[PDB]
């Protein structure tokens, strides 16, 4: 919980509206599908799928985005015999959470006021693509924020009677 | 307002506790005091001071931090005649807000639960040093966030009866 | 010359192969073309085109990439009466340099050896999309590097006879 | 070799003069010395030291720099029994390379012209602090660059006779 939060505190982050996050899932999934060659026969245990995902993620860009080529190059870091399985399993896992992000519109619609202003909802994620896709695929939680602001004038000294 | 928040969603951002922001002000201010040579005689108008601050900020690093040398080099972009004035005026503006930063402990301490969890307070600022210092010195507002998280299990389909 | 270099030294940068830079031009140009509504009647002087480009660039993401929506939103910062002209002129300017990047394959093919290794050629650009597109569109030069490496063992002390 | 360079093209990078890199080593080392408490008794094997360094690096900021607190917090991720040893071993490894950094002044001083201009030497490292410190401490090589530029006018079509 607070480990996830500290992970976010220790790196450059990015604000996503629910729509923008849904769109990112659509883009990543479509690129990965372009890499599909033959369908898998065997299917990685979740134990081995985790080890392969590690290699895949270490080969992804830490730039803020990834082109199909970047994704396909990262697929190569995956042991060859397991590549097909890894890839179809990755797509299935992403397509399953892809549907789930739509449920954030519920939470994100609840009005909130902070510092006397309506505070909009935004998912909070790593700016780094490798760190971000790792979070979306394997973490149990997704962070988010309610955003507001404090005017500096309201931070000035306003007497001993508060 | 919304203009300020869009500026934040369009770039890599960073989470600051009130303590780490106060510490950042302390670091930037002592570095700038190290660049002080002579005392200013006549000082800049908010018109000319802003023109000079723009040149100063354009010469600052867009990396996440700035060393003394980076700050002193940026000072050189300021017209030589207006430099000592610009510098003393900049230090005074920063020291004034430096005290106001302490007032954020009020707001920050106010309890809040989001998604059934304690939602900690964090100032939200640009990752880029040039962008961050511009906001802290020139803007009338300072953005912040209340942070929380949704577990993916809670985003799964829970049936037709809410 | 060295001003351009210092600008690169003061911010996070990115290495582009000639092919990857060509592909980036193709992506940006196609997105901007999707924003075209009606053809321009008047056409911005280069003086006014520069002022409008400034506004456009200030509204672009400082994240490492931009989606069509990000580009189209930035187009709105452009004075309305001049939007059409700005946009067609921006596309023409990009399409003209797009052809020119192909000439980098000449320079980039010249073999080079640094530290006893073949040193590959890479264009060097801002990680920030707004800073990058500003450079590609309006600077007179494009930076690049020849990359190599020094082994730490070769940096150890090797006697007084060198 | 090429593995190291691909790692560099897949993330935001930063240009360091030999002086600024030497200064970075000085800063990181004095901060780590501030975390020293007791003297280590028994020390880690390169096997166990690397296992501990991994945990240490994962807890470092991916922001471009690290404060003393960031470094000291990262030290806590190291098993408590191996911590004082890990820390003294880390300081010794850094001080050893700190001296080797000075040898880069040889290579760096060697003249070079690229595209008919003096091509300055710069060490090339990750923007992320965690990635940068990992490379400097663990890698057998250090990447560098010779920097230059091509004017767009020189990329225009110059005719069929070369």
């Amino acid at each position: 919980e607070t480990d996830l939060l500290m992970k976010m505190v220790r790196q450059p982050v990015k604000l996503y509206s629910v729509a923008t996050l849904f769109h990112e899932f659509s883009e990543v999934i479509t690129k990965l599908e372009h890499s599909v060659q033959k369908e898998p026969t065997s299917l990685l245990s979740e134990e081995n799928w985790h080890k392969q995902f590690l290699k895949f993620a270490q080969a992804l860009p830490a730039h803020g985005s990834a082109s199909w080529l970047n994704l396909d190059d990262a697929l190569q870091a995956v042991v060859g015999n397991s590549r097909s399985a890894f890839l179809h399993q990755l797509i299935a896992k992403l397509k399953s959470r892809h549907l789930q992000v739509l449920e954030l519109n519920k939470i994100g619609s609840e009005p909130l006021d902070l510092s006397n202003l309506p505070a909009p909802f935004y998912v909070l994620l790593p700016e780094s693509f490798a760190a971000r896709i790792t979070l979306l695929v394997q973490d149990k939680a997704l962070p988010y924020v309610r955003v507001s602001m404090e005017y500096w004038h309201a931070l000035e000294y306003k007497g001993e009677l508060n």
